[PDB]
């Protein structure tokens, strides 16, 4: 119930009142970035949630987006925002599991994942099978959250809480994300840790829900909403729990 409800974002300043919205988009645009798209390319998004960031992308290159997760609801949603920007033409949502991904191979001039992996309950199955549907010359990019060291006490037990209400089913350090992206004979061109910039999203958003105490508190309860408050600020405060950025290139 955490998993499609906290986004992170980009946050640069300590000292600007940006929105939570602008935050997440900002983070959006270093994925694009990182991706080398250009006009008449086709990009597969796993785990498109309720898809902000493929309307982002659409919005931005001129390319063909097909985007993918096990949520029916979201898949739904997705179309819906998609046809109400009027990019039906070509931004388009289907139901599929990236343990096994109904495409061809070759299909794809790009790939990304933001925020998505940690839910797969194999790492290397997911990837391995975005290689395999990217053409050679080919290009990838992961958006994640991270565990830069092994924690303990209290620390372990902020960590754990997250994990539960958020299904993180496989965590891991950055140099585990790098050798699960050369198992898939993926070549790695650059891994940035924005943790420093990840970080703020945490408070900054258990705020945000507080001022809609009582507009969400209907969907989820009362102890159901003070749970996932506190969980986020005990996680703030572990400096062990990170952010990563990782671009990627098929042969
Ligand atoms: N094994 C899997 N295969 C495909 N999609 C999956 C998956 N496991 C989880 N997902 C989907 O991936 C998403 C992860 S949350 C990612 C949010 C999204 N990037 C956004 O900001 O809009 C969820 O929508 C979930 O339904």
């Amino acid at each position: 119930i955490w998993g499609e409800n906290l986004h992170f974002g980009y946050w640069e300043d300590a000292g600007a009142d940006v929105s939570v919205d602008d935050a997440t988009d900002r983070l959006t645009d270093e994925m694009i970035a990182l991706l080398d798209v250009r006009s008449g390319d086709r990009v597969l998004d796993v785990g498109c949630g309720i898809g902000k960031p493929a309307v982002r992308l659409a919005t931005a290159r001129d390319v063909r987006v097909t985007g993918i997760s096990i949520s029916r609801p979201q898949v739904n949603q997705a179309n819906a925002r998609a046809t109400a920007a009027g990019l039906a033409n070509r931004v388009t949502f289907s139901y599929a599991d990236a343990m096994d991904l109904p495409f061809e191979d070759a299909s794809f001039d790009a790939v990304w994942a933001l925020e998505s992996l940690h839910h797969m309950p194999d790492r290397g199955r997911a990837l391995r099978e975005m290689a395999r549907v990217l053409r050679p010359g080919g290009t990838v990019a992961i958006a994640d959250f991270v565990l830069l060291a092994p924690v303990e006490g209290a620390k372990k037990e902020a960590v754990d809480a997250f994990r539960a209400g958020g299904g993180v089913l496989s965590l891991g350090g950055i140099d585990e994300y790098e050798s699960d992206v050369r198992q898939a004979e993926l070549v790695v061109t650059s891994t940035v840790d924005i943790s420093a910039q990840a970080r703020p999203s945490l408070v900054k958003t258990a705020e945000a829900f507080e001022n809609a105490r009582s507009q969400v508190e209907p969907f989820m309860g009362a102890e159901g909403l003070d749970r996932m408050i506190a969980t986020f600020r005990g996680l703030a405060e572990v400096p062990e729990a990170g952010y990563v950025l990782i671009g990627a290139r098929k042969p």
